[PDB]
Parts: C-alpha cells; sequence; structure tokens
C-alpha cells in the first residue's frame, strides 16, 4: 500500500500509542519514514541473514516466525508476514512488547540517528490530533 503523510499515521493514536508506555505519541510518527518511507510491503534481508518484514522493519532472529530462521526466538509467535498486508489491525502488539524489554528503540536503528534528538512536532505538525 501506499500512504501519505497525513494518511499512514493517523491510526496510532487508534492504537493507543499516544503517549504509549513512556514514549508520547509525537515521537513516534517521524521514524516510519526512516524505516519503510510510509509503505508498508517494504521489507529487507540482512547480513545478520535474519530478513526484516514491513515498514516496521522486524527480522526473522529475534521477534518472529519466516522459516529460515533456527536460533530464533520468535517470542512474538506470529507470521513475519502477518503485517505486511493492507490491514494492519494487530501489527502492534510486537512494537508494544519490543519496548517492554526495557529497551525501547534500543532495537530500532534509525530513529536513534535519523529521528534522535530532533525536531519532531515538526513531524506531527499541521495534521489534526
Ligand atoms: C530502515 C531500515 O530498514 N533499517 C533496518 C533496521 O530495522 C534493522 O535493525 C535491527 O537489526 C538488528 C539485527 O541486525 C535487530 O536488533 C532488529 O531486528 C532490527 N530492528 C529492530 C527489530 O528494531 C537492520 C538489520 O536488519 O537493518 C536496518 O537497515
Amino acid at each position: 500500500k501506499v500512504f501519505g503523510r497525513c494518511e499512514l499515521a493517523a491510526a496510532m493514536k487508534r492504537h493507543g500509542l499516544d503517549n504509549y508506555r513512556g514514549y508520547s505519541l509525537g515521537n513516534w510518527v517521524c521514524a516510519a519514514k526512516f524505516e519503510s518511507n510510509f509503505n508498508t510491503q517494504a521489507t529487507n534481508r540482512n547480513t545478520d541473514g535474519s530478513t526484516d518484514y514491513g515498514i516496521l522493519q522486524i527480522n526473522s532472529r529475534w521477534w518472529c516466525n519466516d522459516g529460515r530462521t533456527p536460533g530464533s526466538r520468535n517470542l512474538c509467535n506470529i507470521p513475519c508476514s502477518a503485517l505486511l498486508s493492507s490491514d494492519i489491525t494487530a501489527s502492534v502488539n510486537c512494537a508494544k512488547k519490543i519496548v517492554s524489554d526495557g529497551n525501547g528503540m534500543n532495537a530500532w536503528v534509525a530513529w536513534r540517528n535519523r529521528c534522535k534528538g530532533t525536531d519532531v512536532q515538526a513531524w506531527i505538525r499541521g495534521c489534526r490530533l
């Protein structure tokens, strides 16, 4: 799918990410443009061999079951193909769980560099919320 700026991320507040679990709603929208550039089907493999899945860019090494990751935990317990589709209705349980780990975005790579220390209200600015 192809989402516009104000139309891909108005659903995070619908999923309870608004100020969810120590991270405020404003710190969220910026990174998604930095992981898959507002596109749900952009997936990539990694030189760790663990293939990533979705605009979330999650890999089967630690987080899910793609059948090609042995010694993989899949503590998330769902098909990695379970998030690339148009509907993402449940897709947020692991984004949420991936934070209770006590690390937060410590797993997210781009935000820590591209969105960390940035002007975030600018990313969520002008839209209605
Ligand atoms: C923009 C983009 O797709 N970035 C990729 C990152 O998502 C990804 O980062 C992390 O890789 C680590 C393993 O090498 C894991 O901690 C983790 O699964 C993954 N991001 C998470 C889950 O937060 C790397 C590695 O595939 O590729 C970047 O390009």
